[PDB]
């Protein structure tokens, strides 16, 4: 059910995406271990991801969530890494790419960071890296990230350097207490509280 519609690099839509891809770059702790070293990527394609079942199986999750919490469903925009992007796109977010041993539990876990994301398209810590190369930094191999609309709810706030939500909220959000660069990640426990939008095609680029 799902087809793949590309943006033109000239469409304001490629545009705004793209930029927050770019924007959202930061260095990690890591040294660049996971995800590669880079500051900025070579965006090489932006695709709108339209299934209408994912999207209404979202739409009715969404109204949900808001009729639980004042008419406000608390939607972002965030970036989703995981080597199963190609399962997501056509089949939607389930309990298989929950990250089963995340610090926030069981969940499906999002970054306002692309390069945290980053740090996940070849699996957890990176895993061995690029299939062709086993390179995590690989600057060759072509790299997937979704964008995706996530609705958060009432999100537990936890300060910090499938499973359920915490009883009265419907996701939890991982602030930052260390890392002053750092973005907020966030965990959702169903699903149909996220809807793959854009998948991005990208290089990590060689810093000069
Ligand atoms: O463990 C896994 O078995 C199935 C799939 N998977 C997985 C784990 C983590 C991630 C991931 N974890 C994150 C943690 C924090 C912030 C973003 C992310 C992110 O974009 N992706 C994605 C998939
Ligand atoms: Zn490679």
């Amino acid at each position: 059910g799902t087809i793949l519609i590309d943006l033109s690099p000239d469409d304001k839509e490629f545009q705004s995406v793209e930029e927050e891809m770019q924007s959202t770059v930061r260095e990690h702790r890591d040294g660049g271990h996971a995800g590669g070293i880079f500051n900025r990527y070579n965006i090489l394609k932006i695709q709108k991801v339209c299934n209408k079942k994912l999207w209404e199986r979202y739409t009715h999750r969404r109204k949900e969530v808001s009729e639980e919490n004042h008419n406000h469903a608390n939607e972002r925009m965030l970036f989703h890494g995981s080597p199963f992007v190609n399962a997501i796109i056509h089949k939607g977010f389930d309990e298989r790419h929950a990250y089963i041993g995340g610090m926030f539990g069981a969940g499906i876990y999002f970054a306002e960071n692309s390069s945290k994301s980053n740090q996940y398209v070849y699996g957890i810590g990176g895993g061995t890296g690029c299939p062709v190369h086993k390179d995590r930094s690989c600057y060759i191999c072509h790299r997937q990230l979704l964008f995706c609309r996530v609705t958060l709810g009432k999100s537990f706030l936890q300060f910090s350097a499938m499973a359920h939500s915490p009883p009265g909220h419907h996701s939890v959000t991982g602030r930052p207490s260390v890392n002053g660069l750092a973005l907020a990640e966030y965990v959702i426990y169903r699903g149909e509280q996220a809807y793959p939008e854009y998948l991005i095609t990208y290089q990590i680029m060689r810093p000069e």
